[PDB]
DNA sequence: CACGTCTGCTCGGCTCGAGTGTTCGATCGCGACTGAGGACGAACGCGCCCCCACCCCCTTTTATAGGCGCCCTTC
């Protein structure tokens, strides 16, 4: 997220931008998306806005700038104040299947796999307390992440437990 | 002025109305044994409306995947 600082107007907004949305009848945010780093963004009349869809801490911010940038075009006093990751989202495979019965055996503190209702068993960590997606391919989806690091240590704390069911 | 007669006032007798109290239909309240041989559950219960306080829901991005509705195509 990022503070603009200012109120705005955003149906002028709507108006002039040519990569824009909005419908007060839907929601009260104006919706922009740009190709670069390709993003979405979400301007609130508050002053708030929120940034999703970059790769990268770096690109975020970037996009951010970008967008502070255009608000500016418009004419209106933007501002570059209070820019913060609130979550990041990560992926990755191991290549090869895996007990998840087991699993949420000897991690039922944790665990909560439910087959019946979404395929995969989300596991909950409490280190960098992160929320985890994983499947029986053997994919692994993170989130609730403020930093790469919390990444790399919830899955340095998850993989030798996986390869240990793999069949 | 004196005596007799007519008219008016007072004492007494009578009528009428109010007051006090009896009779009688009508309503109401209370009581009615012994013991067999057990047999196990049935559920809620002025409601509605206003105020208000707090927490939920809508959107977007993405990889991931079993499930499923719509529709095009073929038999």
């Amino acid at each position: 997220t990022v503070n603009l600082g200012c109120k705005l107007d955003l149906k002028t907004i709507a108006l002039r931008a040519r990569n824009a949305e909005y419908n007060p009848k839907r929601f009260a945010a104006v919706i922009m998306r740009i190709r670069e780093p390709r993003t979405t963004a979400l301007i609130f009349s508050s002053g708030k806005m929120v940034c999703t869809g970059a790769k990268s801490e770096e690109q975020s911010r970037l996009a951010a700038r970008k967008y502070a940038r255009v608000v500016q075009k418009l004419g209106f006093p933007a501002k570059f104040l209070d820019f913060k990751i609130q979550n990041m989202v990560g992926s990755c495979d191991v290549k090869f299947p895996i007990r998840l019965e087991g699993l949420v055996l000897t991690h039922q503190q944790f665990s909560s796999y439910e087959p019946e209702l979404f395929p995969g068993l989300i596991y909950r960590m409490i280190k960098p307390r992160i929320v985890l997606l994983i499947f029986v391919s053997g994919k692994v989806v993170l989130t609730g992440a403020k930093v790469r690091a919390e990444i790399y240590e919830a899955f340095e704390n998850i993989y030798p437990i996986l390869k240990g069911f793999r069949k």
